[PDB]
């Protein structure tokens, strides 16, 4: 019974479909798009800080962490592939580098990056593809 | 007999149902909405002390231990979506961050915060989530 | 023959069952409502001290170790959802927490508390839910 | 063969069923009824002494070994029914502890208390439950 | 059961697969094809650096790790097929070799090489042929 | 190395011992010399019940249990004599008979008996001898 | 190596040095006594409730677990000093009966005892007899 | 090599030496003494709400999690002394409770209470003792 | 040999020298003083952002993650001193505690927070103390 | 002969001598005083590309793999601080990270980052200490 060489699979195919879409570039944003499309209102206050204006609670998490470079990821994708997925020690490894790389970037009184992109954890079409990778590597 | 391969897929979609909800915001309170729905009233007694009036019982749920911050719980959320489920110290050690991030914030001698939000453990809508969350855990 | 399985099913829809009622406040009395539903008579006299007037003796149940605070219990019942009771050192340990809550309030020299509320053990809603639920625990 | 599953349900209904006429006061008398009820009557000798004038052997049996404070008594019942009944070390205490609550207080030269209140062992209503209750715990 | 005499098969005739686009060229990209397919446009600013102008999102895959010289690639293969697949070890070794060749040449900072030829790892055609490849290695 | 065979001479010793002083009557006391020497005073109130004046706290060791018939103790030490104090099941059982025959006699409500005669188990020259035996039969 | 030999002598020795002060009454307070040694003064207040006015904090070890009844806890000496201490079972339970007979009866809102005494745990003199004579039952 | 022989006689030395100052009262602060000792200054704030004023970064102590209940504290003592600290199990057990029965009762945001004692954790005299005792408990 | 009998004396000497510090407040800095002993200047550039000016390079520590708020570090002290520290497990959770309570908080473009204070991980008096207290948690 | 023991004492003293260091900044350069003390100089071609001019041979260590951030390399050290190095799979964890952290940064077609600051590996000051640290790890 080698449920392994099932789940080899199945890993393999969730990079690939998370890399079809980090390849368009879908769940990327910048400032102008992040404060358009989250209804966060930066308020420029005296004199070298500031806040964004909370209006409903579904903006939480957009202030969490779930927000990494898209180099960095895109770079796990291409050298998760090259691993032996057979073993254990990489399906934890390279998870817990799937896990990690969120990290926050946009807080209450920190503004999101001027002109660097993001890629949103809880993008409505990178939310499942992330989800789905991750639990393929829960294997005995 | 893998037990243990049944119990992961119900642990990732009791994760992702809850998830689903935290991103909608649904269960979240800031002071006006709870002192709203709660009924319960602030009377500001002399002169820096005050309390809730507490009309019927039902209201004693409010002022228990039953309050997170939404972007530590939607944290947890992500950062527990990358475990290994398939061990038994994960499953106790996720399962006990998710019963211990419910700590007390209004009480009777102690108003709701000023801006802040928090997140209901008994709304309407989280408490069969968290409920089935936390039972999924549950395994041999 | 895993009974293990089958017991945590139930002392968790226990649980729930017993919380649906808490959070609706059922079974919780002030001295108002004790002295009314009880018909126990406090006669205040000389000069400190004072007794309720026994009637019948079915009043002797209201004066035994069968109260507790209610935000205590609503607490025992949000940290108990929180265990793993597949083992038997937590069934044992959270009976013993359900067990011993119930702490004596109103005495025969001692009035019931002027403005604080309290939950009644034998309560006609709460006494068959707490009573499920105390031997739901009892697996071996 | 596990035939400690089956004890333990009649252990706790058993309990139940005692518990249901307890909180009604049934078996529970004073000075007043017991004397009444029994046909004893208290002949107050000089000076100080006295004593119960026995007109049938039938009375002997109020006089032995057979009343219980009804508080302690209920009280019995509600922290024995937080028990493991799973294990023998506890079908043991427990049943020693209903055996030993039944103290004499009412004897030839000893008058029933003037104020309190005792449960009687031998009551119609309460004997069946105490014997039933008493017998549940005798299981090997 | 000998599973690796067929993973042999298919590891083969993937590299031929591979080999066969190389001999080609296709996916192989200069600095005028570089900056006409993927729509960057390098600013000439003062004095001696420079950047690409990013447009959307989907720019940033050209600028991550996905770049090797055509010679090496080639190399890797045809040194690839004179190993014994039938060992873990050559099956570990030159799938990590497959998957280190991407190395990033193009940065925000860093202008195409001027006359040198890069083969891409997210062409349309190189890139399911190389991942199948990466993926043959994968078994037990 | 017996240690039993030098118990058994500790316990015949201890047992003689205590013989000796049960013969003279020293410890025995009737109505009269209890009421006298303990200072207790019977005030023979209405009607039929009456009570002991306590003046100082050191008078509740006589409302204790801590008196016996004399003809009952002597019996149980003639009949001790005749044991096979090499066992341990006989060292247990005397030495619960010797610590369960001191019952109550005299009470708060209950006066010492008319015409009976008590043994004291904290006379003064009976308690060091009692103490002495209930220890001889404490061996492994 | 026989060391429950010298325990047991430690026990024994340790239940006749507290015999000895308890015969004495030392230790033992009425409610005169109690509020006089204390310096607690019970407010009167209105209408059946009261309390005691706590002037310093070394007043809040007299409104604790720390009474008993000293008919009750001469009689657990005197049954304890008749039991087999070579065993573990006894030293476990004569010990969690002399750590379970200190209950509280003055409270902050429970005036002390109209008639009834009390003996402190924290005596001056109590204190280190009760203390050897729990930390006498610690053996191996 | 019975290690546990000397560490079950520094546990029961340090609870005495812990009773000693907390039958004193050392330690032990109200609202006045509290604010007076602290430097902490109450600023009632319009309407009902207020916080201190932090003017040195040492007073951060007193507004942690180092309060205890007196009454609590002292009855954790008694119980205490009447546990078999030749177990390990006791030995966790009791180190928990004397480790969690500091909790937090000052804040920033929530005024010490009116009329409650509270006990400091790090008090001068306090902090050694208590430290000691949590150190006795560490034996392997 | 017992080696982790003198290596739990020294973690809690450790845990003792770095509370006495922490009770003194040395090495907690706000806004002012951070600013003034770093010797880093904020321009409040436009309009809601703004930076430091790094003059030397020494200055790079203060904005890296090296600072832990003053009330949760003392508190994991507190919590800390009630553990086993004769279990591997203790000993590897409580030091990773003592290592993740080090999160950054002022950066290059994130001013120091307004009105909290931190403690610097760094600190000329705290990081001797810091680092032996974490070295004192490896042990064999 | 534990050889583990000594080998956790290197490791920690290399890692506080490398902290000495990094406080004072020793090491770190900009583009100013990278060009100004390594003698290469960017000639500003056009149009947005430029070279270094490679003088002597002696400067080809400046623009290899040998740089690093600041913050990151000081937080893997207060990262490293804090695990189990009795454990070889730390030594090898953290070893590996401290040898990764040093990547390109100036290269011959690459000009130095214009604001950054970096990490020199071959410094004078820094290259034995982070010799010596790296060769700590290498125990068996």
């Amino acid at each position: 019974t080698r449920r392994v060489d099932d789940a080899t699979v199945a890993i393999r195919s969730a990079i690939n479909n998370l890399i079809v879409e980090l390849i368009r570039g879908t769940g990327s944003y910048n400032r102008s798009s992040f404060e358009s499309s989250s209804g966060l209102v930066w308020t420029s206050g005296p004199a070298g800080e500031g806040s964004y204006s909370i209006t409903t609670p579904s903006q939480f998490v957009f202030l969490s962490s779930a927000w990494a470079d898209p180099i960095e990821l895109i770079n796990l994708c291409t050298n998760a592939l090259g691993n032996q997925f057979q073993t254990q020690h990489a399906r934890t490894v390279v998870q817990r580098q799937f896990s990690e790389v969120w990290k926050p970037s946009p807080q209450v009184t920190v503004r999101f990056p001027d002109s660097d992109f993001k890629v949103y954890r809880y993008n409505a079409v990178l939310d499942p593809l992330v989800t789905a990778l991750l639990g393929a590597f829960d294997t005995r």
